[PDB]
């Protein structure tokens, strides 16, 4: 007969899912940004470009002020309109007169004779395309759509766990069971061997695995646990849908005081623990202790979930079991985002590389 | 006694194995390439070279015609004969001069004046020999000899469950299990505690571990199920050998319906799991419910594989098990196409970055 | 009851932790070095340089000696003190005038004409001052400052799996179990529903988990084995403290035979596995099978240990058990250093791209 512990495999399985919840799962590698970088190498090139180049970005009446391109509209003969924001952007703090001399010492440009003034200013030319052809690689704009943030991971996690996008507080406020459509009896409600549960996600499939009900609490009840059942005081013919209380004395048999930091691999290891422990047989697949016909929660039956969607001839459970497609997109998504933070390594690096050799007095003499 | 789902954790071990096999273990992230870049960059270079340089890649009586070395063999004051495979192929589309016209204005190098053409030339030829130092680099070919194909892995792991190619069909044709050597009693096949088994593949472990026989179907035989036992009339007291029949009721006990994205960690994860499920005992290691004497499939004895190669004073499973080895080269192969991945991603970055900078008529400028 | 096998689950989980102590855990991707190359390119520098600027290496009255800087004190208009030790190092082969002109030759710098030597010199400068510019960003000293050694890891795990920084031998000399305090019963030792272990390490737990003692022996003694029980004679009622022999036949059922190529994903899995097998109850969470009371090691009680800090309220493992958190310190520094070899790899790959093209005659040319 099922006893105690003898769900515990299926628990610290179901668990490591629940776990994931909330928001404890974390994105470490972040954002890895370069834009601040390139600003500095595009205001840099602004400084030391011509007076009469950053001229072009003044008002006609007020030096101090900038261009209005109604008041002033920018050259047809020119392809300024496709550089003006980056460049209206750079020139604005050197309006102030104080502000770009300051600037200008400060990049070492002041006091240069005109002939090394002239080369300084080809090889920062030369660094800031390089900079732009760099920054603007497509691989960057691609990583860049690529990246997700924690809170969109922390939502699709919530679906597959509570079919909500927050997690419900203790009192499982906001939350119904099985979607509402628990009905009859445990079996009804968990599955058999020929009949789906009514367990759409994974809080409901651990409340069939590891509840007890007022018929086995000193027996089967006592699956997941060691000294005391959960009691939950589950009365399943009588009213089917059990309440938040109910659901709380499971959920706390899982870690949600912790943090997770995400990974796909993570992500997997998870979904393929609880995939490999359904018991495929010819009509459904089984998670959870089962001695006989069905998921009642007697001793003598089972203490487990069903479902129809994977069997001994069909059915791939992060393909056809929906909550664990639905982790399986969070995994995705990350794979993704890590493989961007990476690819967005490279014109980090490269770019503080330039912005060094750009304030490299000697260099700028070398390579002109 | 061992009696129905005893086996759950085994099987599901060993499942994760046998779902790597057919072809399901897909490799994602494959060749990085980065010739079609280069070659641009070279045909670009080519196309801005001197008039008189791409003669040199005509035939003396026809211009359209590429030169035939054995005709026009090439001067021995040069190192020309190192390049000349390069250079033709980048040369041949230019033969014609219509082509050729279209390169020069597609390239933005027609109409430059004499000196703008120098130091476009200039520039272009810079940035051509820096493509090629990069794409050039050792650790490009090593990493190249690194990378394998999903073919490779899929034929590794294929003999690491089945001692063959490719996976069985349904009925097993061309497959025999316990490679012809089963004789005598389950226990003569599948181990004891004293005695190696006869299973020296992934399929024929979960064979010994999770087939019923004619005498425990009732009990034993129920190990690895939950409804029904597997139904494979096993009668090795008589017929030693299963058929293929009774080999695919054991094997749909396993996801062969969906596909794994290949990763080392997955192959640890999983081959670490069978390792520690071992039962390390002096003479044997057991992998199943064992409680007596031998892996005989009786309620009292034993639903397992014994190995003899590791106990409790020797032995590493992913180096003194056959099986077992061979998985974990597929995961060391990984590794390596992984980091070669990554490795062939900088010549790639970087040879789009330069030819994005070659087809900047402004930097060919700034840069020369 | 428990008898034969019922602990094998959580034997794999701890023998997972216990097999990565010793010498066994691997650090693969080590170092990453540049400096060979970087040093490369500084000669480089130092042999094209002017004659008269390598002469300010010299000793004034020995030509072959290097300069003293009490003897001949650097010019104060300069910044040669900022550096000169990397110049020294650089110059030092080169005041041998065989090994200077060898390196003349070897470089191609000998029989240049004047213009062409002048713009090898500039090509040469320019590509030393991107060298140091890569190689010094901030990205590689703190990289650099991630990254551990084997040994620092291996002392770690050993103080999670042992509380000190060597494995003990197999008579565990050196060692006492449970740190000295075991007393009156295995109960008190292992703890219960009410109490936590006196088990502060991993080696310790799987003590409590799997050892057999004088009365248990025939059964819940045979949890974590197959054929025979361990045989450690415990007897805590008179001697609480286990002998090293006794630890040893409960330390040979884990692999300490091979090694680990250690991964922050293969101790995150390992630790996932131990925590989420604690059953959280009201006062302790208990690891091992657990039927009624306590860790007293009868067949109706539990072969088990037990820990306060984590419950069906508060705690998370990796945070608030000591020897796991001690474990998951080491999955930390496992990822800092990945990361960092990653990081170190850009620079170590440019710079094998500059010495390329500072070898490249054509190129010298070119890009002067
Ligand atoms: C870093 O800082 C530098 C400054 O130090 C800054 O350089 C500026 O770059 C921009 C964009 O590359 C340059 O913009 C060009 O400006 C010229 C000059 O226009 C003025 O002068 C002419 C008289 O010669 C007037 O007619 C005109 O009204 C302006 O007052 C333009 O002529 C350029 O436009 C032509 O070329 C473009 C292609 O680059 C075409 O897209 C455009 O349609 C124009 O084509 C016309 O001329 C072509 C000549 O080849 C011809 O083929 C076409 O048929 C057509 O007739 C261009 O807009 C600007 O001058 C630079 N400033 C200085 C002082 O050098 C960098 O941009 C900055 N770096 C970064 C990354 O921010
Ligand atoms: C991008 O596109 C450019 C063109 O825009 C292309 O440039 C070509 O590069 C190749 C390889 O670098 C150049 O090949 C050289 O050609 C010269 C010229 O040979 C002709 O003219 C001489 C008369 O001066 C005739 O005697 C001869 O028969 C040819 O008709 C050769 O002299 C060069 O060979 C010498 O130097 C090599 C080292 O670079 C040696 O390996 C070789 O043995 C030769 O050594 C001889 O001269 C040495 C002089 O230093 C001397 O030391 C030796 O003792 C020996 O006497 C070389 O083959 C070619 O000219 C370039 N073309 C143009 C128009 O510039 C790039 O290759 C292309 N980029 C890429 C990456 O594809
Ligand atoms: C690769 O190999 C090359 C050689 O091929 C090597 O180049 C050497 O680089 C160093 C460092 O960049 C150069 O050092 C400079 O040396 C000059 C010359 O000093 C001598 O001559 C003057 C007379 O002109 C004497 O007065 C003096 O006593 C010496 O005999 C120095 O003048 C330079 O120092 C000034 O500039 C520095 C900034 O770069 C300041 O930090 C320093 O305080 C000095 O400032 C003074 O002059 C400034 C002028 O702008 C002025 O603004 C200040 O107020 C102040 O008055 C500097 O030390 C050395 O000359 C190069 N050697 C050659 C032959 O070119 C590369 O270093 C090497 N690459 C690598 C990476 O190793
Ligand atoms: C589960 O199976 C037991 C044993 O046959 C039976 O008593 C229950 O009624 C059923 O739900
Ligand atoms: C396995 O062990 C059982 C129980 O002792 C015995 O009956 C079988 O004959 C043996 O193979
Ligand atoms: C463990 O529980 C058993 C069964 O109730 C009891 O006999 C032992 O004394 C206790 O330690």
């Amino acid at each position: 007969n099922i006893g105690t512990g003898d769900n515990v495999l299926h628990r610290a399985a179901l668990c490591g899912i629940i776990e994931l919840a909330g928001k404890r799962a974390k994105l470490e590698t972040a954002l890895p940004n370069f834009q601040n970088e390139l600003n500095s190498i595009l205001e840099l090139n602004m400084t030391a470009a011509e007076p009469t180049w950053l001229d072009q970005f003044r008002d006609k009446d007020d030096r101090s002020k900038p261009r209005d391109l109604t008041k002033q509209p920018l050259p047809k003969d020119t392809n300024w309109a496709d550089h003006w924001t980056a460049w209206a952007k750079a020139a604005l703090p050197l309006l102030n007169d104080e502000t770009h001399q300051a600037k200008l010492k400060e990049y070492k440009l002041a006091g240069l004779q005109p002939e090394k003034l002239e080369r300084a200013r080809n090889t920062i030319r030369r660094l800031t395309a390089e900079a732009v052809a760099k920054a603007q690689d497509p691989t960057v704009a691609e990583s860049t759509a690529d990246l997700t943030t924690e809170e969109d991971l922390q939502k699709q996690i919530n679906q597959a766990v509570y079919s909500k996008d927050t997690e419900p507080d203790d009192d499982f406020n906001g939350y119904t069971a099985f979607e509402g459509k628990a009905s009859t009896n445990r079996q009804t409600i968990c599955g058999s061997a020929v009949a789906g549960s009514k367990a759409t996600n994974a809080m409901d499939a651990l409340f069939c695995v590891c509840a007890d009900d007022r018929t086995n609490g000193a027996d089967a009840g006592k699956a997941c646990v060691a000294g005391t059942a959960p009691g939950t005081g589950w009365n399943p013919g009588v009213t089917a849908t059990p309440t938040g209380t109910m659901l709380q004395k499971v959920r706390k048999l899982c870690n949600t005081h912790g943090k997770t930091t995400l990974s796909a691999a993570a992500i997997e290891g998870r979904l393929t623990a609880v995939g490999n422990l359904l018991t495929r047989g010819s009509a459904t697949s089984i998670l959870g202790s089962f001695l006989a016909t069905d998921c009642s929660g007697d001793q003598g039956s089972g203490m487990c979930v069903a479902y129809t969607e994977v069997t001994d001839a069909k059915g791939t459970p992060t393909k056809d079991i929906p909550w664990m497609q639905k982790l399986d997109s969070v995994r995705i998504k990350l794979q993704k985002h890590e493989r961007a933070v990476e690819k967005l390594g490279k014109p980090q690096h490269d770019l503080k590389t330039i912005l060094t050799l750009a304030k490299d007095p000697a260099y700028l003499q070398l390579a002109s």
